[PDB]
């Protein structure tokens, strides 16, 4: 019993965090094998923030401009290359702590654990979702750039996020580990705003299944709904459209609880139209949308990682 | 910016989790130096659950009854001793991954990270508080016993919780690492209930400071309040009494935000009496009480761990 925003165990990633200093900029890098990945705006200065030509900026760099600290051991950069918005610093030492890992570009709606770091030292771990507007509602201060988001699958760390910047609304934007921003954002200080976000409907439904698995039933009802009539209601309340693929993905949870997906949709419909009327679901007074169907099954069933 | 329920990085603890099997019972143990700590009800069977004499049960055990798996390496038990409700299995191998660590018995209201584990394999990490009624609102399934809760201070893991049991309300009860239950609970299957819980007032106030640090101000007001008149209101809404010591602890947050503690109390008073009126604080529609003042300062300022 119980349901918590659960992050993956972070140790496999902690072992990869390093400090990258270039000029007056310090941020975090991800040390996998003999490469340190970090946001390319590490090669920018206080005047370089605005409209930088990173190819120009980078050819003016030498390897010894890049100060990579792995704890209390200075790593020597022997080469560098820029891939989209990530800098790849080739170092002379392979990280002996390199986990089995993949780089994955996730879809919006997908969740991940963020290992927040400063000066290459992990500070905290929390679960985020990639919002539909490709921002993440993170917790990031100055120096957190290069902190990564990740999922773990048995023994394999799937890195999916590297932190680059905070938008004026206080949400966060970054890239996959191959340096491609999530969303329309660019790594240059110009007018950029998040764009209107929407609620991740399939995740809300998953969490409603989590609630039923855990003994909250007060929100269930007799009614059912069609996928279209649900989506017409979702529509109004700024909810992401629910697709048939979403429905299928919610299959196991529907099968475990005996609640047809569209029945749960009928329940969410009435939740959207009636509020919760002073009640809570899984300790929340809001409809929670940062658990995927996978998240619910993993935590309500006990999947682990070796 | 941003504010998240942040757990500590779990790697230092992941390196200590092991599987302890005795008879038909498998649970987790905590391997520090050459000792494996685990709940003593590992020596119980399906009929032994009810009113066991653990001293009786334990003298009937031999060391080879204890099967300790550290990943894929069998640890040999060379001795065992029971300390309150924890079993200490002496093994012939010191954990090379043993962090700097302390055992600490925390006060209610204090938070910690739980590294949820099954079969000695970490499954997830989340932040909990010790509730005023000495339960924790955890996320725990069969086999999670022996999962530990912890805080990290620079390099030192302060273990404060070991998981033992779920109560009928779905909340969780366990011990400190010296085997002393938090609360009135005992490790034997009898009528035990959590006892009425209360909201951790000083933590709610801390989180209100977190909100102001992060730019939510809608709940602040002109008014102030006396500590007594606040506590008379807290009283009604099942809030833990706020002490002067609590006030002092909220000092730095008051100093950082320029909001006197009792002014923030006046704000919480009106939140308790007016609800939030369809508004949210730090993405919550409830008053959140599982951030300590320390938690807020750490995350709003960036404290890390080497
Ligand atoms: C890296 O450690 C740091 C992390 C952020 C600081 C505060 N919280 C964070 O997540 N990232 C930055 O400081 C970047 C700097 C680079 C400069 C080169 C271009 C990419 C960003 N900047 C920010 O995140 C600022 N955001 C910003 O400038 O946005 C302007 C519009 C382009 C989006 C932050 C620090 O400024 C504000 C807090 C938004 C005022
Ligand atoms: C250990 O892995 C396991 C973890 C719990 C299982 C479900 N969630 C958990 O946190 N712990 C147990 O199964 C203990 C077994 C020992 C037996 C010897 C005495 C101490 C507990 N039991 C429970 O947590 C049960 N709770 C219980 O029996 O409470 C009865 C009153 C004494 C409190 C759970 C499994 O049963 C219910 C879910 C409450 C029905």
């Amino acid at each position: 019993s119980g349901f918590r925003k659960m992050a993956f165990p972070s140790g496999k990633v902690e072992g990869c965090m390093v400090q990258v200093t270039c000029g007056t900029t310090t941020l975090n890098g991800l040390w996998l094998d003999d490469v340190v990945y970090c946001p390319r705006h590490v090669i920018c200065t206080s005047e370089d923030m605005l409209n930088p030509n990173y190819e120009d900026l980078l050819i003016r760099k030498s390897n010894h401009n890049f100060l990579v600290q792995a704890g209390n051991v200075q790593l020597r950069v022997i080469g560098h290359s820029m891939q989209n918005c990530v800098l790849k610093l080739k170092v002379d030492t392979a990280n002996p702590k390199t986990p089995k890992y993949k780089f994955v570009r996730i879809q919006p709606g997908q969740t991940f654990s963020v290992l927040a770091c400063y000066n290459g030292s992990p500070s905290g771990v929390y679960q985020c979702a990639m919002r539909p507007n490709f921002t993440i509602k993170g917790s990031f201060l100055n120096g957190s750039c290069g902190s990564v988001g990740f999922n773990i699958d048995y023994d394999c760390v799937s890195f999916c996020y590297m932190h680059h910047m905070e938008l004026p609304t206080g949400v966060h934007a970054g890239t996959d580990l191959e340096g491609n921003f999530y969303g329309p954002f660019v790594d240059r200080q110009t007018a950029q705003a998040a764009g209107t976000d929407t609620t991740i409907t399939v995740n809300v439904l998953a969490w409603l299944y989590a609630a039923v698995i855990n003994g909250d039933r007060w929100f269930l009802n007799r009614f059912t709904t069609t996928l279209n009539d649900f989506n017409l209601v979702a529509m109004k309340y700024n909810y992401e459209p629910l697709t048939q693929d979403h429905v299928d993905i919610l299959g196991p949870l529907s099968a475990q609880t005996g609640i047809a997906v569209l029945d749960m949709c009928a329940s969410l419909k009435e939740l959207l139209q009636n509020g919760m009327n002073g009640r809570t679901i899984l300790g929340s007074a809001l409809l929670e949308d940062e658990f995927t169907p996978f998240d619910v099954v993993r935590q309500c069933s006990g999947v682990t990682f070796q």
